């Protein structure tokens, strides 16, 4: 456990950044954003497996790019939003 991973950026990432992106809309503090796409490299924390999973993303939102940190609960699948930040310079 305890393990950090690069993992794809395929459709289960991209969902993660259109959660990131719906989560942040329905704040507000960053207007009222698009979004784009999930770019490498994303990142991925076991905390513990099949239980706890971690996620830093870069995610692409109305042409600016921002930085998202995303809690998953995997027996729920529910997720929380825990940081949205940007924009930031590229990876």
């Amino acid at each position: 456990m305890g393990e950090w991973e690069i993992i794809d950026i395929g459709p289960f990432t991209q969902n993660l950044g259109k959660f990131a992106v719906d989560e942040e809309n329905k704040i507000g503090q960053y207007g009222r954003l698009t979004f784009n796409k999930v770019i490498r490299p994303c990142m991925k924390k076991t905390i513990y497996e099949n239980k706890g999973y971690e996620y830093q993303l870069y995610v692409y939102a109305s042409d600016k790019l921002f930085r998202a940190d995303i809690s998953e609960d995997y027996k729920t699948r529910g997720r929380k939003l825990l940081r949205f930040n940007g924009p930031v310079p590229p990876p």
